[PDB]
């Protein structure tokens, strides 16, 4: 399914998956749901990239519709610590904890293309039983979403509270639209 | 398949005959619906003489048991209320809420009390109604059992915590009958 | 198994030579069917005495809670709505159609009030023509329940934005319903 | 659901309607609920030929054909066929809403009236396609027309108005046509 | 859903039967078939000069339930009218043809269709070479019947039948499927 | 099931098509596949930001925000790059041919081509099926839009030509404005 | 489990070495997976040499109309003659495709089946959605007979009247009537 | 799991024994399975136009349209394709048993050889039914035919023994004409001398 690139070199041919070739260059695809799976894999790459030269820039590429909060922090709370500057630029589409991490790159270096989509909302979940264990976890989910409303209030300038309204349901965002709330700092035009 | 007897009764309705009406399944609305009519045809029957009701029912839904709670305090006769085999949960409550005094258990049934369940998927926000709802369903559940049983709300809130086995010796010490019904 | 009383009547059929009409499950077609053509039926055999409608219901589909509304506002007799265990959506909108004066509940009876819910597949038009019809559905109710509560329809509106709980005495003060019903005159001999 | 039963005699409720002259369309149009709906047509005809026939309409429709099996025989019988539409009347169920007799076609208020075109399918070999559109595309247009007759709306206007779902209040249908009256309370 | 009662009290369909109407309302399987020709059958009995009333709504079904239907017909003294009411489809229609001469009848948005008879074999050669000739052979007996009781050509109807062959209650007449349509 | 072929100087038969600048869309498009083929035109560019490339459409359609990940890449980088409809390009596959390079969008002769309206769905409450609903309108307005400035026509003859499935055959395809030429085969 | 054959040293399965000679499998159900493969190969073998023959093995049930014309439309547009030759079967789309070799180098082996019939699909929902699925898949099926037409010298009417069911024809049958050019018999 | 052995090549034990002309017929006849046989029967050719291939069958036949793929490219080429019968060969399984060179064709004593009518399905319309019974009553007759040729049993004594399933040991597979010889075990002494 996935293709193939083979180049030339003085030793022979070199192959690689396209994927793998893209994380020569400092390219990290952010292309699926997002579970432990997915987040154990992008963190090593950046631990990986971090190693390999921790001045120059990594690039996060993000076609994703979110999935699991626990695992976009870990992704979050990696890119926070490596030194090189984390580039996010949202390609098709960033929603929920995807648009969360999209607006956690670099500061100046966070990316859209003109007809990318961006949708935040609030965090989903679910709880049965007794009544005491509901109460658990609607605190614990409640915790959360105030836990991603602070960080993106801190990363986009807007408020706490006008956070909570815009996200109380689904707010589907044009790439202009997410430049202006200060999820990404530029929509990237075509080259000449 | 439900025996006749002889005017012409299935048996159920032949104690109906003799005021006597059967919580004897989960509760759901379609058996408080019954239950709660059979409460008020038999109030016009009669206003005075006793109800009495007959229960073995391992509880269900809180709404279709509040149904009948309140219908039993709104209406004129006294409701006895006898556990035989189980009351749990719902059931148990329904139990403490007949006549004061004429509230009985057979020497084996078994009774139950704990929290009430549920459940909630969805955004936070709804979790969060969700929790409010059953935590304020608790608390009205918890406060009328006070009232009930003579126990402070702070101990029905530990002692319901957990799934809570009484024998009927134990039901009618911490108030939720009045009396072990001895042969026969 | 649903009692026998003794002619030998169901319990239910027994409540409804006494005028009272049981709406105690989810509100679909049957159902609503079932109601109206009670309700018919009753101010056939006389338009002056009351109907009392028992509510204990999560509610169901709207146009068939509709077919309800419209037959007890079309009939003369006075329609009672006693809710008793629960009263949600559909249900609760029934309760407060009641008779004005006539709306009760018992002391532990819940209500619960939300906007009605719906779903569309298909094209962007048939996405749209879907949407604005539960849109227009949803301001026809909040219009009607303004009327019967005295609340302003943008009041309703955030009220009923996702489900809200109400005690009895919480659905009294929002005009749901009239009267929490008291326990009856008792003797104490 | 249990229907209740009422004394006069005793009867389940819709039996009493019946004998009121009162039928009941009031779910989805099947072979069986056409079936016993003439029959209760041909049973009140037999009875009295001359005192209106009350059809209660809450239906989202169901089977053209079946659908046609009711029009056909109120059309077919001497008494007028009053039609009401409480809770829902969609597409076949509109269809003989607007099929009762001139001046006693009625919605109450707040009754839902909706109009589409007929729904289908077809598998197979292409020359089998053809003939099942063929097909509904003719139903449709004998549909069309009777709604246009018994509208007064022109059939270019009910084709365009059809083409998807089409909702109504009371007061539109009446507007439209569908409808006479609309039954406010006293 | 339930069917309703006329006041003797009967079934709506009962009640029809009482005046020599029998219902073909549904698709064709030999319960069907065994209620319809035991009503022939007792029709006869009762009375075997005046006219019975054979209502029409079916898609068809089963070929020899239909020759059920088809042979009980025949053989009684009764002329049995045909009505279409509906839609008459395959064995449907088959037996709409098979009224009494003059008493074929269609409501004016009553739809007609024929076609060849459908089923199916599976197994071994020899196995699907017996169930092909039985189809073909069923359907050589189905179009020669159609031809002598609509003046067509066993020709005709077996072009005509090829693939499913939608008809108008007026087109039904000039084939000959019916003697009328019964207007208003 | 796919071939491999090896030169001398060992390739499954796409990658070594992907080796002369040749990318294939020949699948219903979700986020993987788009994901595979903007990376494909990334890595195309950097190996040489003036040469073609040349996308190979046959494809069903399927995801829009996916169709627009590979639109926009296209969009993005310096190369042109060529589209064919080979077999068929329906709903975000035609709209991706109609996105290659300005002259460079084919279609061979008997390549089905056809264009509709975007598919979705809503379950919930009326405010969510709004939401819903705004959405996916404001989704057509969207693609209608960048059609009409690719195919030269009217924003209000593409809404009409959309609303419901619209089968054209390669020259109508031409001739609406989706692709430039209809690749003819030689005499004989 | 496909076999590998070894010829340094070099391994192929059986099918990448057979294409190594310009010989392509059509073995299977048409779908885009397939249709798309065996595009990729002729171009591929095209750009090998544009003037030797390549070898299309044809054993297949059909499948996808639109996967069929564009392997149909592939061989047409490359410049090296396209050989069919059926073996086992080739039926709708596949014998459709059988016909589309180069002319005079369309064969059959003895025993092989071929068979044409219309094609097939479906339709639900709104009458006018039918009626556009209903006038696509006749112009759909006027297309195929069209060129079945020009490809066998057969007339228009008799290839429709031919197809209406399905038509099982012998490997001699088939070229008498004009879909393939030759039956290979056994040295 | 299927092992390996091993200039110092690897291959695994099927494409081992291709190497040495030994084609394995192993499964339930299908076009994936007839496709396989068919290439490697053409590059088995293609390597030596003359020395013998040699078809190994155990199969319980399968698609009659595969099994003349098969056919017909062992007919086609120019080696012999000796046939030898290991386990089971059933109804298309010992069509092509019986399709092996002349002189060629054996079983090993236990191995089971049973034949029998094709089977299939016809769905829809009378008339579909019929195309779909004179196919398979065709498909049939050619089946029977060629038997006839390759046993000398006649036409009409084949239909009648596989009318129903026949179940035949290898010694009366080998009466029968489906094979030439029963391939018998040697002895110790005869291994040895
Ligand atoms: C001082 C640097 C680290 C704070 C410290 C340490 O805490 N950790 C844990 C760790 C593990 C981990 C695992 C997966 C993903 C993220 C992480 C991660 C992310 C953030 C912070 C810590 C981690 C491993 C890391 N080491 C590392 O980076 N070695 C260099 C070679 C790296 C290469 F090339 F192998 F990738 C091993 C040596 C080491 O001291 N540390
Ligand atoms: C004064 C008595 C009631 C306060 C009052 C009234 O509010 N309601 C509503 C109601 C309906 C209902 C429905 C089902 C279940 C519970 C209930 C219920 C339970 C508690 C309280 C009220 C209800 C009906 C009842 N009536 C009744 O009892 N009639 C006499 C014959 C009754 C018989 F035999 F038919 F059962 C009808 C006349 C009437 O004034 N009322
Ligand atoms: C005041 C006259 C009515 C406006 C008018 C008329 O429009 N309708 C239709 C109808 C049918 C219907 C059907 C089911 C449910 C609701 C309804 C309904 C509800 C509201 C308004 C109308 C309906 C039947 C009713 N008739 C009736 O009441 N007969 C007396 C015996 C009644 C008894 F006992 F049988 F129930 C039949 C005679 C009659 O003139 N009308
Ligand atoms: C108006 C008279 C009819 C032109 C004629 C006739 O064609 N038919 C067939 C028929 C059958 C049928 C069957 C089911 C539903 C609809 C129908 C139907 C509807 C419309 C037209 C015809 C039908 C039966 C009817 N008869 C009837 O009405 N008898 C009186 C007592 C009837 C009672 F009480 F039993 F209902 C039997 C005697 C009779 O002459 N005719
Ligand atoms: C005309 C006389 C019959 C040739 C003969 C005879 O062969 N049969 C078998 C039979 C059974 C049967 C069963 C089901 C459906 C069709 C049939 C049927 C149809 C056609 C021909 C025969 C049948 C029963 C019938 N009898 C009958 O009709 N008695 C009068 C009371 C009738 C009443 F009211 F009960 F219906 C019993 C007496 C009798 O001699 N015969
Ligand atoms: C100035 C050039 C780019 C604007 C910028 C940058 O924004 N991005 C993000 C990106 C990532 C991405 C990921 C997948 C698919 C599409 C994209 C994509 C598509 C359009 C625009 C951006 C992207 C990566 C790219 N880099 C790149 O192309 N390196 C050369 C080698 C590339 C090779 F060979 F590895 F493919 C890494 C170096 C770099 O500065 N940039
Ligand atoms: C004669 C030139 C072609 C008309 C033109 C061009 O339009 N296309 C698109 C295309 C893509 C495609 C993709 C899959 C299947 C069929 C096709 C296809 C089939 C028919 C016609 C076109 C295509 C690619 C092709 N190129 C090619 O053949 N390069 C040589 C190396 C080829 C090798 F070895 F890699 F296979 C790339 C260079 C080029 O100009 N063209
Ligand atoms: C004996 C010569 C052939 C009549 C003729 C020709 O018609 N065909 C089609 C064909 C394709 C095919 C495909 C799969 C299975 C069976 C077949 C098959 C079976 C029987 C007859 C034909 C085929 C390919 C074969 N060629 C071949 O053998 N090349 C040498 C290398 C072969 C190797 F090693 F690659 F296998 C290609 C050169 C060639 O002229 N022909
Ligand atoms: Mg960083
Ligand atoms: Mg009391
Ligand atoms: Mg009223
Ligand atoms: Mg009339
Ligand atoms: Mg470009
Ligand atoms: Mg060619």
């Amino acid at each position: 399914l996935i293709p193939t690139v083979i180049e030339t070199t003085n030793r022979g041919e070199r192959a690689y998956d396209i994927y793998s070739r893209l994380l020569k260059d400092r390219i990290i695809m952010l292309g699926s749901q997002i579970d432990d799976n997915v987040a154990n894999s992008i963190v090593s790459q950046l631990l990986f990239l971090q190693a390999q030269d921790s001045e120059k820039d990594i690039y996060l590429y993000i076609n994703s519709p979110g999935g699991s909060v626990t695992a976009g922090f870990a992704i979050y709370d990696t890119i926070q610590h490596i030194k090189p500057d984390v580039q996010t630029i949202c390609i098709g589409m960033a929603a929920s904890m995807g648009s969360f991490l999209l607006a956690a790159g670099a500061k100046g270096k966070r990316f859209a293309l003109p007809n990318a989509e961006v949708m935040i909302h609030q965090p989903l979940g679910g709880a049965q039983g007794q009544a005491t264990e509901i109460e658990i976890a609607a605190n614990h989910i409640l915790k959360t979403r105030e836990k991603l409303n602070r960080i993106l209030s801190e990363r986009t300038g807007q408020s706490i509270e006008k956070i909570q309204k815009d996200t109380d349901r689904d707010n589907f965002l044009t790439a202009e639209e997410a430049k202006e709330y200060g999820l990404i700092d530029e929509v990237m035009v075509p080259e000449t």
